[PDB]
Order: C-alpha cells, then sequence, then structure tokens
C-alpha cells in the first residue's frame, strides 16, 4: 500500500487560478524542472476549454542557482483533465490529469497521471494550499501555498496529510522532502 | 575570450550513427534530463535531409535511480544544423545545431546554439569521441564515447580539448564535471 | 572577503542551554553536520582555569542513512583566544578556538571561531547566535533559542551577516543551507 | 547488512605507502571525505607499542570550497583490537580501531573497521585495500596503489563486496561515489 489515494473530493477548478510558492517538493520532481531552483512560482491561469477538454495554463518560474550567478527560469505546462468535462460543471470528483510541456502549438506529454491530492479552501472559497502527486509515492509531488511561507502547524498539517494520502511515514523528512528556498527572491 | 569555440570543423554528419555511452558531463546537463542517470546513452540515427534542412535524431536512454530502485528512461532529441545544407554535400564547416525535446510529431526547442566542439575520428573515417556543448560553460556540455569507458589518457586529453576550445579551466574538476557511473548495465 | 564581528561586549555567563541549527554554510558540513536532522547544541555556560575561560558543547543530531536515522553526540571545547581577568564575565569580542573533546583528549579543529552576531531579550540570555570564521568561505553557523524562527527572524539574521561582512551571493541556497528541524521526537 | 572479511592472514608489515581512494560509500563522507578529490592515505606500515600494533595514515585530499581548492591533511591512526605478539608481523584479521591524532591527543571515532579485502601483486605487496565495518552503511573505502584501475579491475573490487555481504543494491551510484583523480599535484 505505498499507493497514494486522494483527500480533496469535488474540486471547483474555477478557483485554480492566480500564484502559488512552491513550499516544499520530493526528489523525483527535481528531475524535470525542479533542479537549483529557488523562489519557485506556479502563475496558473483559470480554467479553459477546448471543446470537451478542461485543462488549465501554468507559467512556472524561478531563479535557477548556476552557483556563478542565477538566471531567470520560465516554462509554460498545461494540465489537461483526463476525463471529458461537460459545460454544465466546472467541478470535478477528482482532479486527475496528464501535465504537458507546452511551447507555442507544440506540446509533449511529461506525465499521464497528476492529481490534486489535497487543497485546503480558506474563508473566500479559494485555494491556500495544494498537494499535486501521481498514484505513488515515488512520483513527483509538489506541496505548494498561497503564501511563500508557512508555520509550523500548517506545515505539519500539509505533512500529516501526505500520511492519511499513504505516503511512507520515512519519506517525509529532508532526504525525500527538500524545502524550496523562498527568501530573497 | 568567455565564449567556447568549435575545435573540430569540416564534419561528415553521414557518420554521427551508433550508440555514445555518457562518459561525463558538467552539473547544468542535469537540470534537464540527465538528473539521476547512471548507464547514459545516446543513439544516433545519422544525416536526414527534409530539402535544404539537414538533422539528426537522438534516442536519449539511461536507468534513472530514485534511490529505492532504478526505472529505465526513454526520450528522443533532434539536432537540426542551424544552416542550410546543399544535397551534394554531407559535410558541414562547424555542427551548430539547434536541439528539440520531439513526442510523436511535436517538438519543443530547447537550446538555439548546441555546437559539436570536439570529435575524435579513427581510419575508418567516424567517432570514437564527441564533445556537445553551447557557447559558454554554464550551457549543458557532455562528453560521450564509442565505448562505455575510457582509460585515463583519454580522458585527460577530452578535458584537454575543452581547456583548449575556451571552457573555463576552473570548471574541469569534480563539482562541476560529474563522471556518469556505466557499472553493471 | 573578511567578516567582522557585530556583537561587542558579550556576556559569556549566559552562552548555555540548547540553540537549535536553523542554517548553516556548505563548509560547516565538512566535519560533523553533514545529512544531520534536528542539530541542536547544549552549551555549558562560562567555565575558567584561571585566566582562560571556555565553554562546552554537546553537539547532537539524527543523521540521515537514506534507511534509516543514526543518533549522533559528540563534545566540543571553545577556549577563548585572549585571558579573560576573574574580574567580569563579559569579553569586547568572543574569539575562540574550537576542540574536539573526547574524555581527557581534546583535538584543535580552527583556531578562529567568533560570535558575529548575537540577540539579547530582556532577561539578558541569547534569542539567536551567528558564530562564523574570519573568511566568509569558514564555517558559519545560525542557532536560535527557537528550533523553527519566522521568515521575519531570519531576514534579521542574514541581513546580519551581510554587514558582517559575507558576499549578499552567498546568503542563498546553495551556499546556506536550512537544516531540517521537523519531526524532532 | 552484515560483512565478513575475505583477506585472512595479512601481513601489516606491508600496509606502507601510498594508496588512492578510488571509492567510497555515502557513510565515510560523513567526516573527511566531503568535497574531497585527489584523496590519498599514505600507510606508515606496522609500528609497535610492545603488545599494541599501530599504523599511521597521513590522509590529504583537495577539498572544493565551490570558489577554489585548499589542500586537506590530517593524521589517523589504526590501533589492532587483539594485541600483537612481536614474533609474528601477520594477523589472522585485520579488525582495528581509527583515531584522529594531532600531536600527542587522539579522539577515538570507530572501533570496528576492518580489511575485508586485499589483492597481493607479485612483490607480494597489497595493490588494492577494501577497509569497512561489520555493516554495509558503516564507511567504507576502496583504495589502490595506482590513482585508476580498469573496469575489470572495478567489477572485481565490486564483486568481492557482494562477497563479503553487502547488499547488490548498495553496489551502484548513489551509494558508492568514485573520487576524483584528475588534475592532482
Ligand atoms: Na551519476
Ligand atoms: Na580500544
Ligand atoms: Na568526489
Amino acid at each position: 500500500d505505498g499507493v497514494v489515494h486522494v483527500l480533496s473530493k469535488n474540486i471547483d477548478v474555477k478557483n485554480l487560478q492566480g500564484t502559488f510558492y512552491e513550499i516544499a517538493t520530493n526528489a523525483s520532481d527535481k528531475i524535470f524542472p525542479g533542479l537549483a531552483c529557488r523562489c519557485t512560482k506556479y502563475e496558473f491561469s483559470g480554467l479553459k476549454r477546448d471543446g470537451n477538454l478542461g485543462y488549465v495554463l501554468i507559467n512556472f518560474s524561478c531563479a535557477r542557482n548556476f552557483i556563478f550567478g542565477e538566471k531567470k527560469s520560465e516554462m509554460t505546462f498545461k494540465l489537461i483533465l483526463n476525463k471529458p468535462l461537460d459545460e454544465n460543471t466546472t467541478t470535478v470528483e477528482e482532479f486527475n490529469a496528464s501535465i504537458y510541456l507546452v511551447q507555442g502549438n507544440q506540446q509533449i506529454l511529461l506525465n499521464g497521471n497528476i492529481n490534486i491530492i489535497y487543497a485546503e479552501l480558506n474563508e473566500q472559497n479559494e485555494f491556500e494550499h495544494l498537494i499535486l502527486g501521481g498514484q505513488k509515492s515515488i512520483e513527483p509531488m509538489i506541496i505548494m501555498s498561497k503564501y511563500r511561507t508557512v508555520l509550523l502547524d500548517t506545515y505539519n498539517k500539509l505533512i500529516n496529510s501526505l500520511y492519511l494520502a499513504g505516503y511512507e511515514p520515512s519519506l517525509l523528512t529532508w532526504p525525500f522532502i527538500i524545502q524550496t528556498d523562498q527568501t530573497f527572491c
């Protein structure tokens, strides 16, 4: 049972919009865009439609550190929902999508199964915290927040959220969970 | 002068065919595909014209290690030479090319200036060793070879090639140059 | 690249108790800090052998061996480099040699470790300690009365390093490492 | 997880002069081998304190501080754990304690280090040593008379680790680190 289930069902894809800050990731996420990033940032667009496709664009931006200086690094992704989405509703029982790399009209599938695992709604019915993950503990997982920092309490909840989702309790500390440096930026 | 120069001119693209093994890379090669890679390999397709335009396909494979085990990892790349190439000739003054990530009928540009900096021919007019790289020491650079491993004399020679080419001398040692593990493949 | 003390006229008496390691530079990982989580320092408070003053330090952490954690404990001695009359318990500048110690043996590690910056509170006890060398590249440690600190407090501590003469570009992720102070049962 | 010595009846007389470090597991880095290139152990050959067999080691490396390399130089003392008769020069197993030393001071670091494997050359000397604890995750070091070794030699040495009781999975990159022996004065 190293297999992780979604906690947060019934997600209004409409309020998957605006800026989130990478708080922390597992190792498997550094493999593509994360490596050597500081001040990592996801500007999710809003929900968009091409016929029966629900999808959100993501602008990824970081200060990538090349030791003898930092270059800004920008890339667009496209989260496409795997199941088609009826135009009467904006809500899905589970957010389960294919993340593509996007440049002009060309697109390349990176992962066929990315999930919102956990979402905290705040007073104004919006996303304060998001955990994105695959169906397995070793597949790329990202903790992002409406804010650059979260108090130790928040962080232990988000980590406990990963547990109840079914991450090995052993993979919830330093070597396997890496804090993104959000300091200057 | 700041810039990495091509040493190996008048290159017969016809013979950029077959497997080469990753010996060593700079840190910046890891930001994209090589992050946790053992046993890394590049199969070239040899020259392909689609008219006045010359290009080569690379199948990248590695045993990427997730700490709890290794999956295989397979991607395709497309080197499109920047100058056009006449149909009579199979040769170019310098190998200068844009590199694309490809998948099905999709291509995403990653870099407008990747070069063959140095190549070692044999009597049978074919590539023993290759160094690919950009114009600065901070763009990805790869040393690869006909052979899974190489004697120190050969490695000392390839690193020197990089010195002569204009690659900053203090960036030719460990933290900045990473030997690829080619044990057990 | 010379760093100077900010905090002068420091009362050594009240350098006792438990400080948690918040952040180190890469240099400090060379000796006892590599792969440490939950890193803690217990100070003895001022001890004298006549005009010679010193302080003892119980270093402890949970070292991560990727497949589990050993508790690792060591003792260090800070000997003040200048003598210290049996009148006062205050020094113009805390400047000391640090020793590894085990029973009555003691091996010198560094002849210049300083208290760069110290924050006192109403009861004249230390909220935060920055320990450092004379060069930015020598080992540097940020430790607190508290296991975690607010982005605010951390920014104040980094500002202090700046004014002490750490290169502003040495004060971000690759060269300043946050210690994992979570799940420390 | 339990390792047994393979090379028995070792002549400690001919544990002398200069070995170059080929490779290491993660655990050796924790003390001195961090950021070390060109790592080198000069053994003193067997010394006697009557009943006590012991060997000195001048450890030296080029330590990489990112912005330049200092020489790093330490002395160790290997005391054999069972007393050694002055008639014999040869132990059934080399099981010894390693101390850091500096002038007349010594501090125990590990009380159970073993020569697991010695390869004898025609002068009946050590071509190759493997040092190591009883446990796969204790510090292990593969060191050779030569700065490099042939893939065949490397595979033979890694094979010895398997026969001695290392998990097959801990014999590849993340856990076995090759030492950079490039650019070494
Ligand atoms: Na590698
Ligand atoms: Na002993
Ligand atoms: Na190394």
